[PDB]
């Protein structure tokens, strides 16, 4: 009867792809009914990456498509989107949430438990996003989002941060024709052009009590140096990193 | 099941409760595991109180501040795995002949559960491959056909007693007890040469067990996180400041 989270996470081969998937993993595998869609930004699927999901013992999808200033994991998400929409029918009865979670941002397990009874959509403060310390949706007493407490175009449709919120699959599938913009996007308005076409603010489900908390960091991996391998290499580039 | 004393040093910085979160979260999954918290501060923090509280892990909370002047050559963290290493000591007795294995694990690191597997059966002491340290993808222990550690595949300093990062070594809790006197060394350390000064007190290189599939497997990276950009706060604040992040 637990709602099935459907994560969905774009990712693309760098250094700390491995470590980056290694500790997302290691969260991931402490939430039940949990479904782990990983699209790959490549033309193929990796071993790497196949290897690391298949290890797991998660119940994952394993996709990829490769992107020809559109946002980073746009053409990945989008195609989960048609994933769901081919998987599950429209009025299906096995009930879903949808989370779009990118490869490093850090995730809590209390989290998942708030997103899970997602009815239409779910919204939350999310640390390290807008050049803040936390964007978070105003709420008022009556528990209704009213606005949006950024300083960043406040007052764009959905003033939030993609790990700031969760859809329920039956909403996915009925709007089977809605998609993140890739064309004519705006700066920060992407969640703004799916959003819009699935829910109004006043339906929006605030969570971490009243959105009061912070359950969700932005947090960003360091490049790592790796000058002493100079232009011959010097550590053997068969030993998987 | 020898318990693994993980030694920690944190400090208190915006990112720090998402470090430890996730550090939390894969802890989480390893049994007979201590966590051995030390911040770099004062007093116990309530939001690291808090936080090691509700992660229901098997932990003790200490601390000792890094006096401020000191941060004005002294490794990051010296003084609390210092500090860790003397509770140690404080609460086993030297013969205490119980199984632990002790691992100093900074709070930004990415480990792999393997890894922990590899290091708990520990008689001594256990090296291992670390990613993105030495300025290469990787530095990986040498071993020779004896299964002997005879040196270290790195580029800076490779011909020092102990070419190898924090993340890369175990070190059986008995070793630790019996050697009282070894310590991290707090000042003067040349770059890169902290590891070896407590090492080489504890251990010679012949007497280095091999892990992770004989040195040929990465299960441990040294990862970094970015400063988070908060320019639109502003002067005056932005956020409510009794949010705990
Ligand atoms: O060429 C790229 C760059 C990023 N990503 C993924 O898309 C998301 C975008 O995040 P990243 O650039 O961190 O985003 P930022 O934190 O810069 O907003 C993450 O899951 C990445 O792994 C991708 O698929 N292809
Ligand atoms: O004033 C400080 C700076 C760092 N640390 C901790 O000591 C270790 C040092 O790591 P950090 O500088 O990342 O080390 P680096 O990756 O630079 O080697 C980490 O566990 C930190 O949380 C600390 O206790 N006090
Ligand atoms: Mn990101
Ligand atoms: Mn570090």
């Amino acid at each position: 009867a637990l709602p099935t989270i459907h994560v969905v996470t774009p990712t693309y081969s760098r250094p700390v792809q491995k470590a980056e998937l290694t500790r997302m993993a290691n969260t991931l595998l402490h939430v039940p009914n949990l479904h782990w869609l990983v699209v790959e930004d490549a033309p193929r699927r990796t071993p790497l990456t196949a290897r690391l999901l298949r290890d797991t013992g998660l119940n994952y999808t394993h996709l990829h498509v490769e992107t020809p200033r559109i946002p980073r994991g746009t053409m990945q998400r989008n195609l989960a989107l048609r994933w769901l929409r081919e998987t599950f029918p429209r009025n299906s009865s096995q009930p879903g949430v949808v989370y779009f979670a990118d490869d490093d941002n850090t995730y809590s397990l209390e989290l998942f438990e708030e997103m899970r009874s997602t009815r239409r959509v779910s919204v939350w403060p999310v640390a390290f996003v807008g050049g803040l310390r936390y964007e978070a949706p105003r709420v008022n007493g009556a528990g209704k989002v009213v606005r949006w407490k950024t300083v960043f175009d406040p007052h764009r449709p959905f003033a939030i941060d993609m790990a700031g919120f969760a859809v329920n699959l039956r909403l996915i599938l009925q709007r089977s024709q809605a998609y993140f913009k890739l064309r004519g996007v705006k700066g920060g308005y992407q969640e703004s052009s799916l959003l819009r076409e699935l829910v109004t603010l006043n339906d929006l489900e605030p969570k971490a009590a009243n959105c009061t908390k912070i359950l969700v960091w932005h947090t960003r991996t360091e490049k790592p140096v790796l000058v002493n391998e100079g232009k011959k290499g010097f550590t053997d580039p068969s030993v998987e990193i």
